[PDB]
């Protein structure tokens, strides 16, 4: 499972680690992903790089999760509102405001350690 | 909708705040989307950081929509039309070069405000 | 196709250049894609910004190729051979480490030149 962060800059390096541990912490209470599995990435937005309803400089936390298809409702609805709450309790940014996304993987789109598909391991 | 650029370095800061305000108005009127709903994130890449065809140091400037599926053709033909026309127009390159990119998500996979998906949200 | 390489901070320059060139080659190799098709592109990681299982500061290397579907299993998983590889070769961070996404778009979804879409081209 891939968490894909895009935040507006201005947090702090004691938010960002925080932000991204407790991210990683949210997808494994979730979904129940071993933690050998879960990475975390954070893109920062500088001023200027972020419209948000014809408005710039606005505080901006959106999640992209990277994760192959086949978890269920209960899943996805338990890890969007996971990674939102976590977002909004480190940033601040209220869960108006923060975005999850779930992006879906066919198995033999996915590849893992060693340069195979997970389909080829049959994960 | 999420509108998401990656341009090559070496745009002004104006033509930056071109790019992403005309963007904003090609999803309005493309898709008859709410401007309220409307985001988009821009990401700027460095020299040396964008291999075009076997070359570095050429412009660049490529489009990704993440967007809800049930857009008609029309709609998502008009969408790619008008954010190739207005990044040629904000940047001077070439709608030959540009590129835009779309993402169906299912309504279930589309988290929104207060952390609950687009299907749950009915 | 699309080849979009995260990387944690580090690489040298020339390294940098080995990377994105061998990587255009590795997909030229692999789906038989004409270079005047291929794009790669270089994100980079700073300090703080890669949590890999739960662990900060560790080298990282994650390939990403947007592509229009259509492509073979047999071209999927020679593709997944030939990025790992060569991210191997040229950064030396292991293929253990190393890791290849593959995404499938509709011919209608992928915009080419001229802004029209593929699928509009008639392919």
């Amino acid at each position: 499972p891939y968490v894909t962060i895009s935040a507006t800059e201005g947090l702090s390096a004691e938010k960002k680690k925080q932000l991204l541990e407790r991210s990683s912490d949210a997808v494994v209470q979730s979904i129940g992903a071993p933690l050998a599995s879960v990475r975390v990435m954070l893109h920062e937005l500088p001023g200027g790089h972020y419209l948000n309803a014809g408005q710039f400089n606005t505080p901006g936390l959106m999640f992209v999760v990277d994760f192959i298809e086949g978890r269920t409702e209960e899943q996805r609805n338990a890890l969007i509102a996971a990674l939102s709450k976590t977002g909004t309790e480190t940033t601040g940014i209220p869960e108006s405001e923060v975005r999850v996304r779930l992006l879906d993987f066919p198995k033999a789109n996915m590849g893992m350690a060693g340069g195979i598909s997970a389909k080829a391991m049959g994960r």
